[PDB]
């Protein structure tokens, strides 16, 4: 778990070839004596910024490149400066993905795009268009099958459809992304989303479909199609299914336009093992043998390493991946990407479920994606009472504001309570959103039993913290 | 995510039928208007006690019953008092598993035991004994296969072997478990472990084998045998494999003796939805239809509900589960179970890898399993400096002690740093174990850039917290 001199800790997502990566680690250990521990914590991409600067992260973090600009802006990443000879071993466009403010911030590993994955026995002539899928589903349902299942809970999987007829994240102009010019609520985006929503209302898909439901349904031969990336191919191979990987369907005659990720490896700026990390990545992983070991576990996609990619490129599944990639767009790496994703995630889910209209959902995503970040300097937190007797209550009031002093309407707040002794009895109300932007309250009732101090910390937007204390006394 | 009046949040492990459970939730929602959100956080069993009492848990927690005594001791669980008619619908021994200090603390759902799962094409006559497996592996390796792969990283999977020839957790006598009488280092336990270790050294298994490696190897037809529970059967069915589920091999002519878990559902004492939770569990889940929906996703094992179990019991896989269960032991539910597991986990891993001898590994597990818990009242935490100028360092010293004032040698300490502004530059050393029991130090160097206050909290044994603060000032 712990970062220490002389050992390497690596975090990679649980859908990737972590076992194969650990094999590369074993080889490094054999040669160097340096143990390499590969972990796949949930929410690693959220945890990393919280722990990296405060002494508790991995030495190396793997994620798609979209997360890395935010990390770099915060100073969390070592600058990557490989020799020209090494740089020349990887595709130039992959280095571009991991460049932030003129500096290389990670090593590129592999290029990922979603494709249409289809069952050749059920559906050897997969549809050209999205909009026929409902009629197709009707046909399949009459023989115990469904047309299509994919993960509706992650916006990555729905974006290609939202983008097909013109939806965009941030407008690109004059050498940069305009962080206030968000394209999620344009005509093209509302449509794509509407379409999905109609698929649902018409009982072709289920709003609750997640990664595991879709994977199981495809791999068991129950659904004719899924939308997934190269990492998914291994489990399909394990199954009995004869599958193809192809171009995503069109929408309004336009290609679906997936957001393309470059799986990337960053080095923690606070690591005492930066040089070892670089050696591991450059000399062990980013080799034919190293990438093969990871790929054999879960396929990587179109790898960044030219020598190995030249071999993979022959695979029709890879050719299809690259085709879909070329029809989409390489994700920005800017800090605002997470805000964009969080916003779109909420809009797809809310709409799919009919908890809001498409017009409304997407209008709101636009606001939230473009929102300023909370400022520690202007955010307020107080409690009305710092000592409680049994039966007394204290209320926390917090008001979250940006750098300009303007409220931030939607904010992630993580509450943590530190307890002196675990002997006192306490009741916590919900964190209540009040009827003005940025304002939340929480009621805490001391019920006695034992004297106990508690310290309540609110972490805002997975960044800064404010804290209050309560002394519970029996008298 | 959040606990709120009028909605249900459920936590269940990611290896269980969470999608099927969500289906039961949908039915409840249809009837009642109460949304049911099923989550599968990693480490849910560790998180639950940390958040349940402090206003941030689920309404309902699912885990095997072994975890629940600790939760109950801490006051985290609502007492369960179903009508006699309802009680009579479930097997008596399952209620016994969820009784703590004379009170029912959860609803029993299903009985789980590990079995030997084997590939009928590769190995239709699976071995009787463990000790022949190495020779068998030799035969299989000569035809591109291995004999056996199972999760070595979780002690649950190795326990049946450790226990076969007499290993035990806590001695049971006079109506109770003796928490100071730990059986992990007896002759029978050292042997079983030694055997596994020899399997490894002789290249029959790999010390690094985890759940996913083993699952993939079995399901792809690469390994003849695995050790797993009923939840695993779904993915095997998806694969091409013809498999059987049978009695675990013997060791020294003794049955392997798995620790048997009762998957159980507890209600958070702090839930404002206790009655809804009870209705969901009693009236929706613990019905033929409800359990079927979960079972169809991932098999539950031998369910607690007699009416449904009578149907399942016909399944030879269930018969085998029950056979292995009867050869093992129902886990204690006492608070000390987690300490036991943590200890055995470290001993298996350390030994399997050859980082310690079996004799040593198991001697140490014994000490740690029997150890007193840290006391908030006697644990020390201080920092030598509470204000720093740039280039100055402060050192935290903590000394962890039990209720009696005795040091606790091994302690889990989770460090969290709350940051005022994220503008200061700080360097954190490792948390250093000093050369006497219970004592740890950490060096923090302020590097300037900006004035910033940080608050550093140490949480001990996932229980109490102590905190210090540092004001970093440029002057
Ligand atoms: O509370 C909501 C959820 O929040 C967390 O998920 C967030 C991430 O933190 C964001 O970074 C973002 O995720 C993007 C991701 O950055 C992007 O690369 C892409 O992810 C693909 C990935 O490239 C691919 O290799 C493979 O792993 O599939 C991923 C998709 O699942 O797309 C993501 C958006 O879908 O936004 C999400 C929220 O949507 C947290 O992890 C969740 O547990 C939490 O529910
Ligand atoms: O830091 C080490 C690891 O710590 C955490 O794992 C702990 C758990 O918190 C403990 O409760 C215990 O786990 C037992 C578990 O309580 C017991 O029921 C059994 O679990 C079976 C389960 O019954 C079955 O249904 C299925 O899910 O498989 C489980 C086994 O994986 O056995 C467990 C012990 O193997 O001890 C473990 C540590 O071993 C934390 O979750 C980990 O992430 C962490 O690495």
């Amino acid at each position: 778990a712990k970062i220490e001199e002389g050992k390497l800790v690596i975090w990679i997502n649980g859908d990737k070839g972590y076992n194969g990566l650990a094999e590369v680690g074993k080889k490094f250990e054999k040669d160097t004596g340096i143990k390499v521990t590969v972990e796949h914590p949930d929410k690693l991409e959220e945890k990393f910024p919280q722990v990296a600067a405060t002494g508790d992260g991995p030495d190396i973090i793997f994620w798609a490149h979209d997360r890395f600009g935010g990390y770099a802006q915060s100073g969390l990443l070592a600058e990557i400066t490989p020799a020209a000879a090494f740089q020349d071993k990887l595709y130039p466009f992959t280095w571009d993905a991991v460049r932030y403010n003129g500096k290389l911030i990670a090593y590129p590993i592999a290029v990922e795009a979603l494709s249409l994955i289809y069952n050749k026995d059920l559906l050897p002539n997969p549809p050209k268009t999205w909009e026929e899928i409902p009629a197709l589903d009707k046909e399949l349902k009459a023989k115990g099958k469904s047309a299509l299942m994919f993960n509706l809970q992650e916006p990555y999987f729905t974006w290609p459809l939202i983008a097909a007829d013109g939806g965009y994240a941030f407008k690109y102009a004059a050498g940069k992304y305009d962080i206030k010019d968000v394209g999620v609520d344009n005509a093209g985006a509302k449509a794509g989303l509407t379409f999905l929503v109609d698929l649902i209302k018409n009982k072709h898909m289920n709003a609750d479909t997640d990664y595991s439901i879709a994977e199981a349904a495809f791999n068991k031969g129950e659904t004719a199609m899924t939308i997934n990336g190269p990492w998914a191919w291994s489990n399909i191979d394990t199954s009995a299914v004869n599958y193809g990987v192809t171009v995503l369907p069109t929408f309004k005659g336009q290609p679906s336009k997936p957001f393309v990720g470059v799986l990337s490896a960053g080095i923690n700026a606070a690591s005492p093992n930066k040089e070892l990390a670089k050696e591991f990545l450059e000399n062990y992983l980013l080799t034919d043998e190293g990438l093969e070991a990871v790929n054999k576990d879960k396929p990587l996609g179109a790898v960044a390493l030219k020598s190995y990619e030249e071999e993979l490129a022959k695979d029709p599944r890879i050719a299809a991946t690259m085709e879909n990639a070329q029809k989409g767009e390489i994700m920005p790496n800017i800090p605002q990407m997470s805000a964009f994703w969080y916003a779109v995630r909420t809009a797809v889910i809310n709409a799919a479920s009919g908890r809001q209209t498409v017009d409304a959902a997407l209008a709101a995503a636009q606001t939230n994606a473009a929102a300023n970040t909370p400022s520690p300097d202007l955010t307020v937190m107080s409690i009305d009472k710092s000592v409680l007797s049994p039966g007394e209550s204290a209320t926390i009031t917090t008001i979250v504001k940006d750098i300009d002093g303007n409220p931030v309407n939607e904010v992630h707040i993580n509450k943590t309570v530190a307890r002196e002794n675990l002997k006192g009895l306490w009741d916590y109300g919900p964190l209540k959103k009040e009827n003005v932007p940025g304002k939340y309250t929480q009621v805490i009732t001391y019920r006695g039993h034992s004297n106990e101090r508690i310290d309540i910390s609110f972490k805002y937007a997975m960044s800064f913290t404010k804290e209050i204390s309560i002394r519970g006394r029996l008298s």
